[PDB]
């Protein structure tokens, strides 16, 4: 029942050609053989299961690469994955939609959670014990910050900020000085859609680098970012809140929970959203908060593309789990985003 | 004689084959149709002549993509291509080494101009009229900057900065109050390579940043960087008295002029230098400085390895030039660079 | 009750022969003639109340001379004597320790605000209205930092910098460039005490000048320092706590206010400082910040030594106040400074 | 024969009477006790001579101090004092004019070689071996320099540069790379005496500074200043030259050689030039050039007022040769200086 490395590296080709493969190193949690990564040469990437009572083919890309490296919400899926190829396990019989183009490719949106996006995160004040410095460094823009604010240059909407918040930082977050209350005044706001650029390369100038910093400063507020070194959030409940009451964006934005629905309910309800061309808020829960990215497209043989917030890397089509018809990972959404 | 489109098209496709193309848009001087760019989708590009005079496939990768905007040394280069295709269209005739992999992709070596590289470069402090204000921004690292520091971790050396520099910004600079006088310590510096990564993501701590950021700042006063959104130097002539002087390497490290060698032999040279494992510095002159840029492998069928020091976009395959057996851009380049 | 010119110049003769007097010229706040100063010509200063209910000899020096333009820490303290010594006309009676040889001088420790010091504090970079330009200068080094530095040096102490720091200069500042953030990386400091002598004459070297340019720089921020022709910090409130969290000094080191204590019991905590060879921050609370200095010896007669951090012009005995048995000018110390 | 410390200090205190006196402490030349240097605590200096051949009183200051450290034209002075009062050890017997005051003095004149004074001065770019790096520190202004803009400043003129110039800097300079041709367009100078301060205490604007640094590095090129971190010139010869040439003063300006004359006749020549409120410049020749000052003064009893170009530390009266009724350090001044 186990599927080896070059039987793996075997199941990749096959998928491509349906060449060279380099493997990839990922290791913590996603250390061992449940799963296999490869990144081809030429271009691209292919997820597979090292055991066929999960489903072969988890996750690829035409082009590209794959990658886990530091980001945190893409490595906290992989280790769900993992977390449920071993579930499977418990059995022994092995493993037995229309389609949508990204679309926030389509837009060319490819935003970061650093340099410039986060221009304007709070600037870290002190060090976490045994970890190195980054004082000085302007926290990260937190992933839900992120994903939220490449749905809304999807939309390019609002123009002008609805309501202002403010939230006091968790007070036990080492990076900063406490009491730290950050304040955005997104109600006066005057959102400029051309100035927030799809995307940067850090040559912009002044303008466009301020805007875009801008946004992602307001939003991170908006969703109480836990600043630093990396950012997290609560995510769902604070995004489908923020959207409405701070930004303007309608009524129908609202929170959904993968554990309140059967399989193919949870994915109609994703179909949907891509059907109307509405990118879809996604995150998986854990203790720091939620793992979020952005799906905004679908293969139709089940598939779903992500955008995990990191500029493009690991970009790709992914299943939603690995389950063989069950760990969700506390998983959730927020959908019916739209003006 | 001229090659157009769809035959330029046929010609790539052919190339990659010996699959979907979509064709690159530059302007400027590269505007028309003497010449012709695809990027393949699934991944790599390659660059065609639009003159059946000029050699059929100037440029190419496997992988990657080709970009140009923004990225002057670059645009620098397909220009001389150009008005050289056409040089080529004096004649009437038809157009009629071993390997070095990337000596730099061998080390994983991917440097930029920006952040975090240009952590310490001067910060802009004047607006250039009828350009957008950088005020606050640091200056960019400068090509020959980046060029001469991705040659510098390939071999990870000096461990020691040998002797102080300073120079008076060009007084005609529009991006800072004069005078301004820059000085680099480098005589008291401790180098640290591993603290030197080859390449940064932007999510390092202050130690990583801190390194580099710090030798992109004294390699571009070693050469005189002319600070500004981007940054230009002499190159060549300041590069090789610098790695010399500054930095201790060998007396071996030297400039050399393309005109002053034949085709072959100009070659010759930088065929031995890569024999070596010894990148080599390279440029190409105009008004605003050397268009520089990293040669550190070649794929024996006549074509060189490049590093546009931009993190690896348009890197690849490339010619010397798109002559017929001749303007060579007031090309030359910085050899023999070795501890 | 009034003591005029005469007369004061007679009481200063009077007090140093228990010779020439040229009398100083201040002006603005101490303007009139509440309070008289007569630098002695062949060395030496003496300043004297000009009203019999207020004490008679409020300070004095063998040697050196008295001048407060430009000094404003040293102004604000003459200030204070004055609308002092009116507060004593409200009576109708005419006016009614162990000893520390200037500990600073003992170490030949003096220090100024200028240049080699401030070689790296901030360049100036805007014009504030109505003044003339120091764009290009670099920032004062400011009091506090003045204050605290020569402390520092008295002790040498630490060798390594603990923690580090970081502040947003103050946005209302017309000197700089808006938002600016300051970043000290106290905690990879080696500071050397052999390099940063005691004073400099301007003809040191680049090794010399950088030790000490350097300390005042981190000094500076870790007291939030609001840089500019001149520079300002809260003073006490930062400098007790930066020297304790940032450069590692003892946790006695702590603020004290005058308005807790009773003169006599003011007094001798003072007096207890010196007598453990303990130099005393000091300041006075104004718009503006804490003008600072140190009191690091006394002549037993109630007089403190004060070293106003500007190479030692203005060094002598003072009085803390011109009370007679309450203006105290929001007075404030730091104590207890020691490794 | 010889006078010894105990000795020396009473003769001190005699001359002073006709108190507390530390004893100076230079090295090198001015090693051993054939003269003692005794500062009076509470003000001034008293320099005594060790062999009753030699007269007893060398020099002294009511106020001040006297200092020779890192003041090489008051060395070269002392040395000549001494290898001087050993030419009176060749006898076997003992030792054997109206009054101006400090011309210079009354009207505050005290400049320096540093900062701000050198703010213009060529940047040194190498390091002499064996010395430590002033890498990126400005040259020092030089001495004849600054004796001769302290006169110049005196007589406040020219207001209109009279003739631009220009030299090579010696090519055994160790402080700069060659060829090096500095220039200074005197022809276009308007002077601004209002501007150029009597003296700069560090603090003045960018207006003050910029006139002074200005007026400073036009007269060191005047005299084909050979810059460092120290700076020297033929002196006398160029001086009288470039006063006259280049900055428009009186035909009378030339130079004269104290062995051309007799001692009461080179005293005559000197207390001349006094009488007319007419400073001398003056200065000992040595290898490394002129060790030149200022002589503004006489206290009638055969001593003359200098000013060392230091800012005031060990300005006062001295002998102009210890001499018994010789070597003159091949001494020689520039007189007739006047508009």
């Amino acid at each position: 029942f186990a599927r080896n490395e070059k039987e793996a590296k075997d199941s990749a080709i096959t998928f491509i050609q349906k060449i060279k493969l380099d493997k990839v190193n990922l290791g913590g949690e996603l250390s061992g053989s449940n799963m296999y990564v490869y990144n081809i040469s030429t271009g691209g990437f292919v997820i597979v299961s090292g055991d066929k009572r999960s489903p072969e083919i988890l996750g690829y890309s035409t082009s590209g690469s794959f990658d886990a490296n530091g980001k945190e919400n893409i490595a906290s899926f992989m280790e769900s994955y993992v977390e449920q190829i071993k579930e499977n396990k418990k059995l022994d019989t092995t493993y037995a939609q229309p389609v949508v183009k990204s679309l926030l490719d389509s837009k060319g949106i490819h935003y970061n959670q650093g340099n410039p996006y986060n221009l304007l995160t709070p600037v870290i004040e002190k060090v976490k014990p045994g970890e190195q410095s980054f004082v000085g460094q302007h926290a990260a823009t937190g992933c839900v910050a992120t994903a939220t604010a490449q749905i809304m240059k999807y939309h390019n909407y609002p123009n002008k900020g609805l309501k202002d918040y403010t939230y006091t930082l968790s007070s036990n977050n080492p990076y900063f000085n406490h009491p730290k209350n950050l304040f955005a005044a997104i109600s006066t706001r005057q959102y400029n859609w051309n100035n927030i650029l799809p995307t940067y390369s850090g040559r912009e100038s002044n303008v466009q680098k301020m805007a875009i910093s801008e946004l992602m400063a307001d939003v991170g507020i908006s969703v109480d970012m836990d600043y630093g070194p990396s950012s997290g959030s609560a995510g769902s409940s604070r995004v489908q809140r923020a959207l409405k009451e701070n930004f303007g964006y309608n009524q129908s934005v609202h929170q959904i929970n993968r554990g309140d629905f059967s399989k193919q309910d949870w994915e109609a309800q994703i179909d949907k959203e891509l059907s109307q061309n509405q990118p879809v808020y996604y995150q998986g829960v854990g203790k720091v908060g939620g793992h979020a990215f952005v799906i905004d497209g679908a293969d139709g043989r089940n598939f779903y593309h992500v955008n995990w917030g990191w500029g493009g890397v690991s970009d790709g089509f992914f299943r939603l789990d690995a389950l063989n018809p069950g760990f969700n990972g506390y998983q959730s959404a927020v959908v019916g985003i739209k003006p």
